[PDB]
C-alpha cells in the first residue's frame, strides 16, 4: 500500500522535473551561448517587452539550429569553439536542440492574447520551420547522395530560400505582424540569398588567401555548383569527375582543398562568376 | 527571375517532398487502437479523430528515428534502421521535419481560437516533457557512473518521457470531445506499465538485449544497483556497472549481467512483481 500509495500520488499529478534536471539538459545549448532585429525594428516599432521575446525566439531557434547542424556537418568547431556534440554527445545534444525548438514554441503565447493575431503568429513559426527544414532535407540530401543529383543554380536558388530564408523571413515576419503598421519580406528574401552565397564564397576565398570547411563537409556550393554545371556544358569531363572525387573524400588535406579551389579559380572561373553573382545582387538591393 | 524568386513562396516539389521523406517511410514499412476504443467514450467526429490519429502515428514514428540514433540502434521492428540507410543527417533532419508536419495538423483540428490555442499548448506541453524525459534517461546512460537514479527518479523519468506521448494522445480527444472525471491517471498508469514492461522483456526474452549493449539505466538495472549498493555489496554494484560501461556485444557477458540480475539481485522477479501491482491497481479499482 505504501507503494501503491506514491503511485497514485505520481499518476495524479503532473510530470517531476526540477530546476537541476533542467541545468543538466541544457549544457548542449549552453555551451554555444559562448543586431539585425535592433535594426528592423527602427520602422517596425515595437513596445520593447515584445521586442524582447521575438528576440529569445530567434536566439533559441537559430542557436538549436546550429548545433544540429553542427552534427548533420560533423564540424569539429563552431565560434571558435569545440562543438557540442564532440563534447556532451550526439544523443544530448540532439536532443537538447530539439527541446529548444519547444521552449522556443513556447514563447510565442508571451506575445499575445489576441486569438487572430496568436494564430497568425504561430503559424509564421510553423511554416518557416517547415521551410527551414525542407531546404537543410535538400542541402543535406544532394550532398550525401552525391552523385545522384548535380543541383543547377535554379535549385541551389530555391534551396536557399528554403533554408537560409527561413529564419531571415520568420524574423520578419513575426515583426511586421507585431507591428501596429508593403512587406519587407522580398527584400529580406534578397539580403538572405546574399548571406548565404558570400557565405560560400569567403569559405573557400579566405583559404585561398590564407579552413574551407565547405570542401571537407562536401556541401553542393554556390561556387560548386557552378563548377559543376559548367564542366558539364563544356564537355571537361576528367575535371567534372575530379570535383565529384574531392568531395566525396570528405578530405581535411590542405593541399587537396586548395587544388579544389584552384581549379574553381582557373578552370571553370568559379570564384570570378561567384563575386561577381554577389556583385550583381548587392547593386540590386541598393 | 531573382525578382521573380524573391517576390514568391519558396518553391517546394513533390519531389523534393519524396527525397526528403525516404527515412520516415523506411520506418513506415514495419506496422507494429488504444484511439478508436477510447473515442466510444470520447466521441469525436471521425474526421478529428483520423487527424489526431495522424498526429499522434508522426511524432512516434519520427521519435523512433531519433531515439535509434541516440540509442546506436542497429534494427527497429526486425529492419535495419533508417539512420544506417540514409545517414544520421538527413534522418534527423526528416524526423525534424516531422515534428513540425505534426504541428501544423493541429490547425486543422478546430477554428475555435479558444480551442485552438488550448490544442497547441496541449501539443506543445507534452513535446516539452517528451524532452525531458528522454534528456534525462540519455543524460544517466551517457554520465553514468556520475549519477546512479533511484527508483523514484527513474519513475518521474518515465512519466516525462512514455507518459508524454500518451498523455497527448488522450488530452486533445477531451479537448475536443462534445461529451461530458478524466483518463490522464489511467494513462500515466499504462505508460509506467507500458515502459517496465519494455526494459523487462528486452532481457526476458534473452533469458539481444541491446539494452545492455546501450547501457541504459533500464527499471531492472536500476533495481540492481540500488540493491547491491543498499546492502554493501560492492562487488557487485561495480560489476553491474562495469558491463554496462563495456557497451558490449557480447552474447557472453550479457548473459553474465542477467544471470548477476536473475541470481544475486533477484531483479527480474522484483520487476515481474511490480508490474503485477501496477495491473492490480488498475484490476482492483
Ligand atoms: C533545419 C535546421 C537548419 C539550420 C541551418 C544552419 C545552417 C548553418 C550554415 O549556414 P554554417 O554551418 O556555415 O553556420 P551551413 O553552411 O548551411 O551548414
Ligand atoms: C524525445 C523523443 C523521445 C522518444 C522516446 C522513444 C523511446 C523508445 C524506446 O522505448 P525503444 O528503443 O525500446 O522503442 P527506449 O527503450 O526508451 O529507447
Ligand atoms: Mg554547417
Ligand atoms: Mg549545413
Ligand atoms: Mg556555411
Ligand atoms: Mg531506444
Ligand atoms: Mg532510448
Ligand atoms: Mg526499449
Amino acid at each position: 500500500n505504501k507503494m501503491e500509495a506514491k503511485i497514485d500520488e505520481l499518476i495524479n499529478n503532473d510530470p517531476v522535473w526540477s530546476s537541476q534536471n533542467e541545468s543538466l539538459i541544457s549544457k548542449p545549448y549552453n555551451h554555444i551561448l559562448l543586431n539585425l532585429i535592433v535594426q528592423i525594428n527602427r520602422v517596425m516599432n515595437l513596445p520593447k517587452d515584445q521586442l524582447a521575446i521575438v528576440s529569445q525566439i530567434v536566439e533559441l531557434l537559430h542557436n538549436s539550429s546550429l548545433l544540429i547542424d553542427d552534427i548533420e556537418d560533423n564540424a569539429p568547431l563552431r565560434r571558435g569553439q569545440t562543438t557540442s556534440h564532440l563534447i556532451f554527445g550526439v544523443p544530448s545534444t540532439i536532443n537538447t536542440a530539439n527541446y529548444m525548438y519547444f521552449r522556443a514554441m513556447q514563447l510565442v503565447s508571451q506575445l499575445t492574447t489576441k486569438e487572430p493575431l496568436y494564430h497568425n503568429l504561430i503559424t509564421i513559426f510553423n511554416e518557416e520551420l517547415i521551410n527551414l527544414h525542407r531546404g537543410q532535407g535538400l542541402d543535406i540530401y544532394w550532398r550525401d547522395f552525391l552523385p545522384e543529383i548535380i543541383p543547377t543554380q535554379e535549385m541551389y536558388l530555391n534551396m536557399v530560400m528554403n533554408k537560409t530564408g527561413g529564419l531571415f523571413r520568420l524574423t520578419l515576419r513575426l515583426m511586421e505582424a507585431l507591428s501596429p503598421s508593403h512587406s519587407l519580406v522580398p527584400f529580406i528574401n534578397l539580403l538572405g540569398i546574399i548571406y548565404q552565397i558570400r557565405d560560400d564564397y569567403l569559405n573557400l576565398k579566405d583559404f585561398q588567401m590564407s579552413f574551407a570547411e565547405d570542401i571537407t563537409e562536401g556541401k553542393l556550393s554556390f561556387p560548386i555548383v557552378h563548377a559543376l554545371n559548367f564542366t558539364k556544358t563544356k564537355g571537361q569531363t576528367e575535371q567534372h569527375n575530379e570535383i565529384l572525387r574531392i568531395l566525396l573524400l570528405r578530405t581535411s588535406d590542405k593541399d587537396i582543398k586548395l587544388k579544389l579551389i584552384q581549379i574553381l579559380e582557373f578552370d571553370t572561373n568559379s570564384l570570378a562568376y561567384t563575386k561577381n553573382f554577389i556583385n550583381q545582387l548587392v547593386n540590386m538591393i541598393k
